[PDB]
């Protein structure tokens, strides 16, 4: 017999009237193309530009009666990736590409096989940098949901319809790990049918829940953010007579805590709303600032102190020192409870 | 009958004398091309290079009598995006491109349909990085106006005219949100007809008002910029005898405020004029510097103090301490009123 | 006779039925392609994106009976790199490309020679940026293993099989040096046969062990990380009466050590687990923090001190000063032993 | 009649012997090509790499007798930008390109019109990143001169000559503003004829004077650079008995001034010569360092002070304090005059 | 007669049997191609990636008897750069490209002329980013030697040999200046013949000595690195009774010197060996650390001081103060001599 390359020349050549500019089943029902992606590499999720780089295998399957051969004895004929400009292909595109490219390492990474009944498998490797609106109302304890939509651009709903297959619409790699987030096993599948001034177009999308890993932020901006508050608590255990001791403590600590506040949003987007890490530094900033005002109240009584009425001012300046050793270690603990409970339920 | 691919070969082939290098209605009136864009993604507005990345759908509509078919029973014939090099297309370009590229993810993102009367719709996806002169006279409270002009390069006014359509000249996406700014619903539409040494060319543009969100700057460079001034106010409530207490306070605070001034223009363009954030740090720098000179005036009187005339110098050195507790908390409030009123009207 | 260019036109032209879209030995055994790479340049191994740039010479050898000439008197015929689109080539690709490109400096860097029996050598220069999961459980003393897999995309196992040659499967350059790591002479060779929903494909890979050089981290983040702890030890040799001396020492040192902790993960990925450099700064942070609490215990006894019972409190406040000069210099040495032994065996 | 597309096929087709590989007026005088650029966008002038990005409209005009039509009734025939590979074009190139690209947004931005006498206008949009040797002998008050040369590569002087036109050789945009520098209205026009081992080639260039705007540097690195010196002057108004007051002032200020010196060359090229900003920080570093040595001379006399001869040492230690309040405020003013006069004339 | 474009069609057309896939002098001696480069732009030598960007004019000259015309009366025929795909060209490539590109600004920057005897000149503009192993054993006083090799990829030694010409093998631009380094006039020329598993290939290279300019490092990291040591010397001229004076001096200076050590390797590669700038900061770190231990020895004697034996401890605590004023100013000078002598000979 003849090889599949010469066998398909009768179906993709000048004979049989086959044209790559004509969609299958013309003047009839639209083409129902089913798609399924395979995430190979994931990560590099930046927040300054609010985008993430993904590498998926976009599989496409449809039905073309013009390529339904019945003379070849086999059931699957592989095609050279250099002959993709001869058959019709869906005009699939993403609405959040923001720059993309293919891979042509020694061969155009394309897969093309034709079944006997007319099933055509089209799998290619695409490297996308997808964008998603980052919701940072609770930055250290948020559940991001970055989606990706597959719309049409040249054909409307009556000519091309995208759908998901029931046999693993979205597969995940075996050893796919992320440096900062984690990929949940549950991925939603809903439609995203858009409507413009020209018409209506099909759209398919899949939700991806990306939960953060609190192990990183808990060590860098939570343990040092708590030890600095302890530095302001040791001033109560120091005598009220040493002026340079408690003054230098209430100033060097209250100024190095601002660096922690400025160092908590160094690589974060400039959002207007307040996040969960801005209420942890601001409240702890009040503790390192109230300790400065605490010494300002103790030193103000000692500098004012008549022999009987002045002996009570010394005890009054020391009575507040007996409560500050218990108030702040018990008030900061109350805020430490309302913080790790409210942001663990919402 | 015959498919539209073979039907349009009579209108785009060697027959009928149709050439892609000839504009419609030659030796007559110019081609009136109407355009309308659809902003899909917006943001990433940097200030060091004074540019912003945009992703729009550039729709183009004109009239070509050479493509006015009258035999096909339908009213809209979709075209393959691979056949855009056969018909005439307007030479539309932007005067502020500064690098651009198309999107060819599995298909050239182009839309092409031809009506019966000769209406040709041309919609493509372009990713532009547009530039605009940043007016930073009031940096935290400015209303930026970044525009984009669509000029001609090969045809003059007598051969190609660009205009805006009245049915939604500029559409906005449904869920288009910006991280730093906000997009106003009012967009101006005016002409930008340029004149060069070669001739005159058409030009269409649309204004985009981008108001900032003060919620970000109010927390990072306004709350810490005010608490440092309070650190210089607590020196008045400290006795005038402790030298290392008030000296270290008037130096560590006046030097950490300069870091806030240098940290306020870390990612800003090097403009010559003064902005609204440079007058907030410089005036607050005077308060943290006047407190240093305030102790220099109190300590200078105590070191100079004859038994009757010296008792008044001690009261004089304490009389200024009774006014500094009221002057600065009431003078900084006056500047706090004139600042948030002048920059809220202009 | 005729030159090899005209001699091979009979084997690569329209005659002999040779087609570049047909794999050798069709309807029979699969093509056994042996590959061997030659690493020219290596390094630039970043950790923020977890990727490294490599430049190898990908050699490919297979058997094509359709190109087995028997009339030319020579044994090796060199081919012009501009004629690679006429013969069949394996669709080799990498599963961790993440962007790649060729080199076309004055000539496409391709090698093509055909033997008499049908051996075809295919060598090209590819610049890859390969990714690997960075295991940073012990950051300064880890042995990274970055691999690279060569999979198929268009042909399954029954049509294309990749294998390694026994004569130097992976060669190393003569003067290939790395700035940070070192390349070990032992490189493992194992298979990576994947299985997808479409079928099974061949895969070959080679392990690369990249041991770090501790000479860099030992000087920058280990010598200064130890001298700061010595600054907290000198407070014991200072009299317990000078308050501003020991207070300023226990605060300026405990706050500059946090900068060393924040400066140890400035260009590191945001991992959740704790690494070996996070337990060296945190434990040393306890020493510079216990010295602050040590003075808080000595000053608390002196401020409390009845004529006979008060003379023992002065000796008690000095007895701890006689143990702190020996405890911390001997407790930090114990942690210094358990650290450099546990992380030198695992 | 026939359209210009079919009319010019007789002049650009196989007939008439017109070839795009032959320069006009062969075996005779060279082609005198006149050029004129139009700067659209300017700025982004970095100093680390010593380059600036420019966007100009390169117009080219020459004479081609082979295209001198005499049958068409019009005087200017516009050409499709897709037919630039049919006529001869000058091989113009820049000697300081360092990477460049064109703009192909929906159309190749090319202009091509042919006059009756043979005048051919060629205007294209080129985005260049031009380099210039940065002369930073006086960094805040220099007048940079970045030029751009247009050389030939394939034709020598006897075959191609570039010249400037007298009617606006270099035009400037109407609203072209720069963020840091300013563009002067005077632009020099001189030749740059080079000589290599192959021969001599034509060259045209234009000088661009880029004066800096001192409004930026005067606020960031000149006002804080002067207030720190004032902090060292207030130590003279403090009593000579307070040791921790004047010691901490002469150390915290002398160390934060070094940050201003290191912060003045953070984004500057590593040049060997000294600039005008390195002599302003180094001299001011002497003032904040002489104040430290001033207290070292006052405290050395007080610690040495026999009942009559010791009373003069106290007055001697205070006599220098009466001159330091007048010397430094009058010596720093002398350097402040010689600085803003020498660098305002050269 | 006929123009050179039509004259060379007889030598580059279907007639005469000329093929671009055949090297000259086949079945005979190899082609001796002589090359000579012309460095136009040089600099941008980074150290994090260990690469430098260069822009050279790669001239190539060989002998092709098939192009030896004898009928044209001239001696040099210029060729259009669009016809380089018709003649044979050497497959020259660099072994350290790491990404490269050509320049196509309005014309492919290629030079092609053919002599009567068969001499063919081939000059193109290539922008390379070449790599070299940075030897940083003495960072401020090293002599870097970055080379560039021109190897073959498709032809072995018996088919293509590269050589250097004796008439200026490597030329330098007239006004080529470097921001950091300097280019020496002496450039070595040696061979780099490599040997692989396939065979042996020709190779030509040229050495480039790049000496650093010490004027930059001497001001930024050598003058401030010496003044901080002077701050530790002034503590000896202060009385031994002021505790907060000498304690704060021996801590604030010893901690700001570590920033100079961390600030000396901010943009340097992470090498394991010690460089010449790491022994200048570490030794100076001992001086600012020995001054802290010097006060720890003086204060330890004063706190210990029986009426006759205690008067000698006061003199002993002051005797070391009389030697420290002379020891350190004379020991640091000894290290200052051995440093600037050992690194000025090797
Ligand atoms: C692609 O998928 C669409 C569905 O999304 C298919 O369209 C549906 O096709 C049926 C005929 O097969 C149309 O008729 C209906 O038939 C059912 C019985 O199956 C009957 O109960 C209904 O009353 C109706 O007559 C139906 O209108 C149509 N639906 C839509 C929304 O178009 C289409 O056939 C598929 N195309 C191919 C090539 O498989
Ligand atoms: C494209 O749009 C232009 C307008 O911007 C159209 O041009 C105008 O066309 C009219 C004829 O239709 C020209 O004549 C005028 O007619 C009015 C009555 O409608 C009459 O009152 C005037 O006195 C005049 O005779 C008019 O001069 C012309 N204007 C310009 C500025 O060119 C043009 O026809 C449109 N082209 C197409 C193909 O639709
Ligand atoms: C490519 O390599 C494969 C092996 O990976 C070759 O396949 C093996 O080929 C033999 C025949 O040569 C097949 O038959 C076996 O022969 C042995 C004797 O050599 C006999 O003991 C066995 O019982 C069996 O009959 C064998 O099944 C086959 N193995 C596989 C896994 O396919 C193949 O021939 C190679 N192709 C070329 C073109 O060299
Ligand atoms: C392109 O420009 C060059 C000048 O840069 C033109 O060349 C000059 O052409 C004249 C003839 O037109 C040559 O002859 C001279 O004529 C003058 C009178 O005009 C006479 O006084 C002189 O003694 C001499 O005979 C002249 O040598 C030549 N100069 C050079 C440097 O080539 C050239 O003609 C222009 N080409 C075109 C096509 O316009
Ligand atoms: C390209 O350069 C090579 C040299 O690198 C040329 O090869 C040498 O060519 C000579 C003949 O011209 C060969 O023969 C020798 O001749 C000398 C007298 O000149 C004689 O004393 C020797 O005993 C020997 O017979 C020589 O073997 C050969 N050397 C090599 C290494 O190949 C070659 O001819 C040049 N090609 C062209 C086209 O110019």
């Amino acid at each position: 017999p003849m090889p599949p390359s010469e066998f398909l020349d009768k179906l993709m050549g000048k004979v049989s009237g086959y044209d790559a500019r004509i969609r299958p089943n013309f003047k009839g029902p639209p083409v129902n193309v089913t798609c399924n992606i395979f995430i190979n590499s994931f990560g590099s999720i930046a927040e300054t530009t609010m985008d993430y780089r993904v590498n998926i295998f976009l599989r496409q399957q449809w039905n073309d009666p013009r390529l339904a051969y019945s003379e070849y004895p086999d059931d699957s004929l592989d095609l050279d990736p250099s002959m993709l400009d001869s058959i019709w292909k869906p005009d699939l595109f993403f609405a959040n590409e923001k720059g993309a490219n293919f891979h042509e390492v020694t061969t155009d990474n394309k897969l093309l096989r034709i079944s006997k009944n007319g099933n055509v498998l089209y799998s290619i490797r695409i490297t996308l940098v997808l964008a998603c609106p980052m919701d940072l109302k609770n930055f250290p304890m948020d559940v991001q949901t970055c989606i990706m939509q597959l719309e049409s651009y040249g054909f409307t709903m009556n000519d091309l319809i995208f759908e998901w297959d029931e046999k693993g619409a979205v597969q995940v790699a075996d050893g796919l790990t992320l440096p900062q987030f984690i990929l949940k096993e549950e991925k939603d599948l809903r439609y995203c049918t858009k409507h413009y001034n020209t018409g209506k177009f099909t759209c398919i999308e899949a939700r991806f829940h990306l939960e953060r890993q609190m192990g990183y932020y808990l060590i860098q901006m939570y343990i040092p953010s708590l030890l600095i508050v302890i530095l302001s608590w040791v001033s109560f255990w120091i005598n009220m007579d040493a002026a340079p001791a408690r003054v230098g403590l209430g100033i060097t600590t209250v100024l190095t805590m601002t660096t922690q506040s400025s160092g908590s949003r160094a690589s974060l987007p400039k959002v207007s709303y307040v996040k969960a890490i801005d209420i942890w530094m601001a409240v702890c900033l009040l503790f390192v600032f109230s300790a400065l005002l605490e010494y300002a109240a103790v030193n103000f009584i000692a500098r004012q102190h008549v022999e009987e009425m002045r002996k009570l001012f010394i005890s009054r300046a020391k009575r507040i020192d007996t409560v500050s050793r218990v108030a702040f270690p018990l008030v900061f603990l109350i805020f430490n409870i309302f913080y790790w409970i409210t942001y663990k339920i919402i």
